[PDB]
C-alpha cells in the first residue's frame, strides 16, 4: 500500500540483469590467463548471482506478503551486490567484462537500497 | 564455433524473462478466487521458472563448452515452455497475468527450439 | 579462522533438508482440499526454499570469503525460515506434511542463528 | 500411478547432495594452485550444480505432474551428472575432493537413469 511499484519493477529487472552478468562475468574470468589473480572474483559472482536469482523470485511474489522476509532479502542482495561491485571494479582494467559486471552490480545495489528504504 | 552468439543471447533474455514470468504467473494465479482449478498452472509455472533459470546460467558460460549437456538442458527448457505455454493459455480468458505468460512461454520455447536446432 | 566448521556444515545441510521440504510443502498444500485458505503458506515456502537453495550455495564457498556477505544472507535465511515455520505451524492441525515441515523451517532457522551468532 | 517412490525419493536425495558436493568442488578447483588446468572442471561443476537444483524441484512436485517434462529434466540431469562425473575423475589422483565429487555425480546420474527407465 505505501510501496513504489515502480521501484519493485525496477529492483526485479536489475536482480535478472545482475544474476546473468555475474554468471556471465565468473565463466569470463575462468577462462581469463590471469585466472589464478581473479579466484575472490570469481567466488564472488557466483554468491551474486544466486542471491540476485533468489531476490528476484521472493520480489516477484505479492501473496501473503512479508515486509520482514522481503527486507532481509533485499538487505543481502544490497550487500553482496556492493562486494562483487568493489571486487569486479578491482579487474576493470584487466578485461571490459569486469568493468561492465561493476556496472550491473553498482545498479542493482541501488536498485535494492532504494527499494528497502522506502519499505518503513 | 558454428554457433549463433545472436541466437544464444536471444535463449539467455528469453529463459530470464520467462523465468520471471512464470515466478509472478505461479503467484498471481495463488491469488485468484478460483485457485483450486490453477493448480496444475501454478505447478507447472514453478518448474517453467526453474528450468529457466538454470538454462539462462548453463547457456551464459562458454569455457569448457559441451554440446551434449547444452543439448540436454535447452531440450528440457523447450519441453517445459511448451507445456506451461499450453496451461497458461487456458486461462488466458480468465487472467491477462495468464496470456502475458503464455507468450512468454512460447517465446521462450522457440528461443530454445531455434538455438538448438543450430547446435547440430 | 574462529569459524565453527561443524556449525557451518549443519547450516549447509540443514539449507538443502528445508529448501526440499518447503518445495515438497508448497506441492503438498497447493493438492489439499483447502488450498484457497492455504495461500500465504504456499508463497512463504517458494521463498523459503529459494533463499535456503542460495545460501547453501553461498556457505559452501570458502574462496575469497567476506563476513559481511556471509552475515547478510544468513539473517535473510534465518528471517525466512521464523516466518515459514511460524505459517506451516499455524496448519499444523490440517496435514502431517505442513507439522514435518514446520519442524525443518524451526531447525534451519535455529542453524542460520547459531552460525551467525558465532562470526561476530 | 506405475512410479517407484522409493527411486523418485533417492533421487531428490541425490540431486541435493550432488548440486552442494559440485558447488563445494567449484570452490575448490578455485582454490588449487593447478586453477588454470581446472577451469573445465569448476564450469562443469557449476553447470551440474545448476541442473541437479532445478531436478530435485521439479521432481519435488506431484501437482498436474507431467511425465514429458519430469523425463526432459531427468534426462538432462543424467547427461550433466555423466559429464561432471567424468571430469572431476579426471582430477581423482589431484585432490580428494574430485574424486569425492566424482563419486556424488556418477551416483546421482545412476539415480536419474534408474527413475528415467521407469517412467515409460
Ligand atoms: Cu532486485
Ligand atoms: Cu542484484
Ligand atoms: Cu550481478
Ligand atoms: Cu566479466
Ligand atoms: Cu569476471
Ligand atoms: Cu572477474
Ligand atoms: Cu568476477
Ligand atoms: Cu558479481
Ligand atoms: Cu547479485
Ligand atoms: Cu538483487
Ligand atoms: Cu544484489
Ligand atoms: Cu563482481
Ligand atoms: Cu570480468
Ligand atoms: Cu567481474
Ligand atoms: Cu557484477
Ligand atoms: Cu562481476
Ligand atoms: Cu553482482
Ligand atoms: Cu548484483
Ligand atoms: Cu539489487
Ligand atoms: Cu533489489
Ligand atoms: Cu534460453
Ligand atoms: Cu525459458
Ligand atoms: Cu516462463
Ligand atoms: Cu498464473
Ligand atoms: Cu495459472
Ligand atoms: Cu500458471
Ligand atoms: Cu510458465
Ligand atoms: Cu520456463
Ligand atoms: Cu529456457
Ligand atoms: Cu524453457
Ligand atoms: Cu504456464
Ligand atoms: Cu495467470
Ligand atoms: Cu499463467
Ligand atoms: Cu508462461
Ligand atoms: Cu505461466
Ligand atoms: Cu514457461
Ligand atoms: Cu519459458
Ligand atoms: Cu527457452
Ligand atoms: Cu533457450
Ligand atoms: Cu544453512
Ligand atoms: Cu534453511
Ligand atoms: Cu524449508
Ligand atoms: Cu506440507
Ligand atoms: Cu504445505
Ligand atoms: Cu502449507
Ligand atoms: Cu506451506
Ligand atoms: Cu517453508
Ligand atoms: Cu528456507
Ligand atoms: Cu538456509
Ligand atoms: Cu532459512
Ligand atoms: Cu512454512
Ligand atoms: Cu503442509
Ligand atoms: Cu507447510
Ligand atoms: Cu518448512
Ligand atoms: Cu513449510
Ligand atoms: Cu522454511
Ligand atoms: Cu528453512
Ligand atoms: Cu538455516
Ligand atoms: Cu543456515
Ligand atoms: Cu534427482
Ligand atoms: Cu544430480
Ligand atoms: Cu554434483
Ligand atoms: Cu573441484
Ligand atoms: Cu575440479
Ligand atoms: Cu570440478
Ligand atoms: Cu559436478
Ligand atoms: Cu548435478
Ligand atoms: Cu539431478
Ligand atoms: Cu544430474
Ligand atoms: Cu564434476
Ligand atoms: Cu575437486
Ligand atoms: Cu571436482
Ligand atoms: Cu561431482
Ligand atoms: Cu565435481
Ligand atoms: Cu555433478
Ligand atoms: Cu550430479
Ligand atoms: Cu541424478
Ligand atoms: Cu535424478
Amino acid at each position: 500500500g505505501g510501496v513504489d511499484r515502480e521501484a519493485m519493477a525496477r529492483c526485479i529487472e536489475e536482480c535478472l540483469r545482475c544474476a546473468q552478468a555475474c554468471t556471465a562475468c565468473a565463466d569470463a574470468c575462468l577462462s581469463e590467463p590471469t585466472v589464478a589473480d581473479l579466484t575472490k572474483c570469481i567466488r564472488t559472482d557466483m554468491d551474486c548471482a544466486d542471491v540476485c536469482t533468489a531476490t528476484a523470485a521472493v520480489l516477484s511474489r505479492h501473496t501473503g506478503y512479508d515486509a520482514n522476509v522481503t527486507r532481509a532479502v533485499l538487505q543481502a542482495c544490497a550487500t553482496v551486490c556492493a562486494a562483487c561491485g568493489d571486487e569486479c571494479a578491482r579487474h576493470a582494467g584487466m578485461a571490459e567484462h569486469c568493468r561492465v559486471c561493476a556496472e550491473a552490480c553498482r545498479s542493482c545495489e541501488q536498485a535494492c537500497q532504494e527499494l528497502l528504504a522506502g519499505l518503513g
